[PDB]
């Protein structure tokens, strides 16, 4: 590595990305942000990671949170701080005020916290070092210039003594400044800001280094989520373009389709279907999500626009049993509003889902469904992210789209989820004869030739049938046509007189 | 309830934003979803002939069943017109047809057959030389069949 | 925040009835809706036989169309 | 036929029946006067009609 800057792993899911590698070591982290943005839990996971992975023992020290708490909490994740205190690999520093206490003493016990961290150190031979809210400590009664001395002195401290530190700190604003008293920012020799920004009644919460002395680092905000696991963070932008490419076809679960697309989809390739609403999107998402099933080859179905059971009782009525599907463990549907959450929340469900099932194909029905609301950069980073994790997982995957306009859509998607996509199939309503036809089209494909016509399907019991083209029509796309005919009783079997024979017998 | 109808889901649009609306619509859709109850909800669309979309604010998607109403203009005169645009489960008919009103309600007619663009509301009345060919005056091979 | 636990995040509107408090997590309802294949008419017959026998039981219907089309007739 | 002429029509009552034709009006010192339809006439609405002028069933 071309980096001039050692540094430690925090063993956070996504976060020694975004540094480059984790903490330099020997030097201190800021991070900094409001009310109950993760920054204990950053601390926390800093130093378990720590123990659990590398064998480095680590001191916690707290000003505010009683060491209970700070055990009792922990167990949320599933973390037992206590045994790792008892086999002596963490030691948790009080350093929190009595219950019963004065008045006066914050710089002088900056000496004698500095003395007894470097006794803690020296005693556990720790390698890391917390420090959550140093900022509650001049919360005292102090002035900028003040605390600037006193975090520089501890930070100093810690520095010679070897120790690789992580400092928390508070803030009032999401986009103000960095720390309270604007002067933590710059004794730092790292700063990690934490927020969670309100914006239309949701929660986002974003991780970014503001900086590193010494290497670079990924720039801006990063959009993560507290689980049981604690943080978890996605490099969005980190995502590379090196998915592997096959010329492997899959069956679409329509027979014409697969002709129509020169051979079936491709195994590695994102799949849209857009069309009005009505058209038919969902079928298609249903007949591909089946014949994964009739290959035996697991495949998700998440859902957006339809309960569980709508999808079963629509899904049966166009024959193909979903019942089944479920119980030899082949198809998996999850169903959710969009606005159960926020992208971050749901693409991770997804990325989880996916893992906890291995897919060999996945449906999105309906991303225009999670299109709701959100800003149209958010969907595209989300749809960036589907579309990306699914190419590099060799997962082929079938994307669903609702045009806002029925018959007239001049454009594909009202999103520009075009680029993003290898393959795009094209429903929609022609008016012919007082009435609403089908029309389905293999818009585009890269990798095959692909039928070029726009084909009238209808939909029964049985599922979609792919008929012909309207030849004899102009304006077509335009959602009411113009029959002209150079022709239409041409041949193809004119023979008058009685062609057919009725119930009884032929 | 066993049924329930709000009249102008669009009326209640009125003012309040657009997704606080949409969070309406998911509201009192999936509370009747659930508790089994059948609703009819109202909608008027903003433009009157050349409607592009059944929705402005966008929700016909956490919806089953569209039902479509819009006039068609007819020899100087404006008629009606019904046409169910979506069902999920069932098959339904695809007939723009015609109906009328009376103190009886709504009599549903036929469809605009020997028309075209009637979706926008101003149709194009097209027969000239309908379904049997210029050969109405069945060109004269048939002048050997019938003799003395 | 919760120090300790998990929560639903972001705002949630509520009122103040003669009841209390009273909040709806919009956010929290689940995609399990039941959904049978039974029928129900329409009041409109016709119609029905258009819906292929009815509108479903479990279902929502939206009717669209310009003012004074009919829909506060259906 | 390069003329601004006028059109009358019930779009809409909620408890009677109204006419459903779009009726030429005129207007002089008495008041307007309701004539007819535009029977012959297509896309009257839109504004810039277009006469059928069909050339009937042409025999
Ligand atoms: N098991 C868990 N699953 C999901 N979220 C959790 C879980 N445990 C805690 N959380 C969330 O993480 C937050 C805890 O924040 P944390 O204790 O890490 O420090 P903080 O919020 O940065 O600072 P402060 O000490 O001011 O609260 C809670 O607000 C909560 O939403
Ligand atoms: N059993 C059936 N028999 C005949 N036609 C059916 C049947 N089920 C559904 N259909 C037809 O298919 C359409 C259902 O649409 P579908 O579930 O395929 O998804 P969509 O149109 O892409 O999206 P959305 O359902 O959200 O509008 C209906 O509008 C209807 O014309
Ligand atoms: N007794 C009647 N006989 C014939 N036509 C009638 C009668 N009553 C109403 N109508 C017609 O039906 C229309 C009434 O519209 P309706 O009350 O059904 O609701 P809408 O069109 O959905 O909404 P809105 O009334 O707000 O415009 C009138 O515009 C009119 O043309
Ligand atoms: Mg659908
Ligand atoms: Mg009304």
């Amino acid at each position: 590595e071309h980096q001039a800057i050692a540094k430690m792993r925090t063993m956070i899911e996504g976060f020694d990305d975004i540094s480059h590698g984790g903490l330099p070591i020997g030097r201190s982290t800021l991070v900094s942000g409001t009310s109950g943005t993760g920054k204990t839990l950053f601390s926390i996971q800093f130093l378990y990671n720590g123990i659990i992975e590398f064998d480095e023992p680590g001191v916690f020290v707290t000003f505010e949170e009683t060491p209970q708490d700070i055990i009792k909490n922990a167990r949320s994740f599933g973390w037992d701080l206590a045994k790792l205190v008892d086999e002596g690999k963490l030691f948790i520093l009080d350093a929190s005020p009595d219950p019963e206490g004065q008045e006066v003493v914050g710089g002088f016990d900056l000496s004698a916290l500095i003395e007894r961290i470097n006794y803690a150190i020296q005693k556990y031979r720790a390698r890391r070092v917390s420090i959550d809210s140093v900022t509650s400590v001049f919360q005292q009664y102090d002035a900028s210039s003040v605390v600037r001395r006193e975090l520089f002195r501890l930070v100093a401290r810690l520095k010679q003594i070897g120790a690789t530190t992580v400092m928390t700190t508070e803030r009032i604003e999401e986009y103000g400044p960095i720390a309270r008293y604007g002067v933590e920012e710059f004794v730092s020799d790292n700063v990690v800001i934490l927020r969670n920004v309100l914006e239309g009644e949701r929660r986002r919460r974003t991780l970014e280094i503001l900086k590193l002395r010494g290497t670079s680092h990924m720039k801006g905000e990063y959009p993560f989520t507290i689980t049981d696991h604690g943080i978890n963070i996605f490099p969005l932008g980190a995502m590379r373009l090196t998915q592997r490419s096959s010329n492997v076809r899959v069956s679409s679960g329509v027979v014409r389709l697969d002709e129509m697309c020169g051979g079936g989809f491709f195994k590695d390739s994102i799949i849209l279907a857009t069309g009005a609403t009505g058209t038919g999107k969902t079928l298609l998402v249903s007949r591909f999500v089946e014949n994964a099933c009739a290959n035996k080859e697991r495949a998700i179905l998440f859902a957006y626009e339809e309960s569980r059971a709508q999808l079963l009782r629509n899904a049966y009525s166009w024959g193909m049993d979903f019942e089944e599907m479920e119980r030899q463990n082949l198809l998996k549907i999850v169903c959710a509003y969009p606005e159960s959450a926020g992208l971050e929340d749901h693409l991770q469900i997804i990325k989880s889902e996916i893992n906890d099932f291995k897919p060999a194909r996945i449906a999105i029905d309906s991303l225009s469904a999670l299109a709701r609301g959100v800003s149209n950069n958010a969907f595209r980073q989300f749809v960036i992210g589907v579309t990306g994790y699914a190419k590099q997982e060799e997962i082929t995957g079938l994307f669903t789209n609702t045009s806002d306009q029925f018959m007239g859509a001049h454009s594909i998607a009202d999103s520009h989820i075009s680029a993003i996509t290898d393959t795009i199939i094209l429903l929609q309503y022609v008016e012919i004869r007082g009435e609403m036809s089908r029309a389905i089209n293999v818009f585009k494909m890269r990798g095959s030739w692909h039928d070029k016509a726009i084909r009238e399907f209808m939909i029964s019991d049985k599922g979609p049938d792919i008929k012909d083209s309207f030849r004899n029509f102009e304006r077509i796309i335009s959602g009411s046509p113009t029959r002209i005919t150079v022709d239409e009783k041409s041949e193809l079997s004119r023979i008058v007189r009685g062609v057919q024979e009725k119930g009884p017998e032929s």
